Formats: C-alpha cells, sequence, structure tokens
C-alpha cells in the first residue's frame, strides 16, 4: 500500500465530501464536531490512522442512514450517550446507534446487495472457524 | 514504515506466530480468505489490511479474558445465519464483547472514562444541530 498520510488524506477527503453533501447552515457546526471528535480520539492514545478510519466509516454510515430518515434518531441517541450516567451506559447507547446504522445498510438496496455477498462468500470461512473451534474443544 | 500494509501485516503476523502452533496454519488461511472477502466488498486493499489488523488487536485483548471461544461461535453463527438481519444481530453481539474487553482493560477503562467527562464539549454542538433540526 501507501503511507499513513495517503490513508488519512483519502479518508479525510471522503469525510469532507460527506460534509459538502449536507445542507448549508449545518456544515459549520458539523465541521466543529469533526474537529473535536478527532481531537478527543487523539487524546485516547489511539493511532491517527485508526481514528481517522473510524471517523470516516462512521461518517459514511451516518450519511447513508440520514438518507433514510434516521439522522433524527441517531442525533437523539448521541445526546443521550454523552449525557449518560456512567461509562457502561454510554457503550449501550453507542451499540444502539451502531445497530441503526447497520440496519440502514441492510435497508439500502446496494448495501443489502453487498451484505448478501458477505454472507455467501463466508462459506469458505465457516469451515475454517469450525475446523479450529473443533481443535479448541480438544485443547 | 512507508507502507502501512507492511506495518499492519507485520503486526498481524506477530499475533499469529505467537499463537499456539496447532492453530498457526488455520489462522493464516482465515487471514487470506478474509482479505479476499473484504476486497470483494469494494474496500480498498490498504483499508482492508488495516481493518484486519485493528480487529485482530481487539481479538487478542478479548482472548486474554477468555472470550475467544464465544467470539468464534458468534462468528460461525453469524455466517451460517438465515437472513442478513440476524447476521447483523450476531455481529453486534461480537461488538458488545469487544467493548466489554476494552472496559475490563485497565488502560482501556481509563481512556473510556475520559469520554464520559470529555463528551460535554460534543453534546453542546450536537444539541445545536438537534435544535436546528427540530426547527425544520
Amino acid at each position: 500500500g501507501r503511507g499513513s498520510e495517503d490513508v488519512i488524506k483519502q479518508a479525510l477527503k471522503r469525510v469532507q465530501q460527506y460534509i459538502q453533501q449536507a445542507p448549508n447552515g449545518y456544515r459549520d457546526v458539523i465541521q466543529q464536531i469533526l474537529q473535536t471528535v478527532l481531537k478527543i480520539l487523539k487524546l485516547m492514545g489511539m493511532p491517527e490512522v485508526e481514528a481517522v478510519l473510524i471517523v470516516a466509516y462512521v461518517a459514511e454510515m451516518l450519511v447513508l442512514a440520514a438518507k433514510y430518515g434516521y439522522i433524527d434518531e441517531l442525533l437523539k441517541l448521541a445526546k443521550e450517550a454523552l449525557e449518560a450516567d456512567d461509562v457502561d451506559k454510554m457503550i449501550e447507547i453507542f451499540l444502539k446507534m451502531l445497530k441503526i446504522m447497520f440496519l440502514a445498510l441492510a435497508l439500502d438496496p446496494e448495501g443489502l446487495k453487498k451484505l448478501k455477498e458477505l454472507k455467501k462468500n463466508g462459506s469458505e470461512e465457516v469451515r475454517k472457524l469450525i475446523e479450529e473451534v473443533i481443535k479448541q474443544l480438544k485443547q
């Protein structure tokens, strides 16, 4: 492949395209949200390539889910996740947002198209997981 | 260094080489076929390799708490599932275990607690987006 800068450039260009596709008037606060989230993920000690790819993949799934009307529900859960009581309640709502984004990927005709190939192509994968699950049982 | 694919595959291989030798070859085969599947999903090769290395990191941490047996059975059940919806439900169960291993990790929970106290900056901007959306 290429360098870390090439991955970050391509992914951040993808994110910027997602922000340009939002109604003007939201792009300012959306630009601010991208800045602090990247800052927060940087203070996590997480490598910048991992954080940028997480941001880019979530942003792509936020755009797809917004096209099917789920942006209102996702923003509501994002508020509850950050205002929750403890850490364990945050992840619970985090996994709830991830579910809606994943099901919106299944509602997308092209996303369901590729999600079915992910299911079929896994045929060679089940046997190997079965093969070593059997080996782990003997251990 | 200039090639993150070289860096990621070096990280992935060191996980496989340190695994019990009885599973070495079967893990290598799983690695090659998973990379074949991700490329078929329209994912760039540089991102597919990176996406295989970061998940392998979480698999190593979750295996330290005895969760590798559950994750493999969930992976088998998700692939042999009936519909796409059920496969997504089982995949979310795998993600629940991933987040649980991060919370059980000492440094992971420390940084996870940093979010419950650094989220305040992110709420005020998304509430601004919420208020602007409730207008329309």
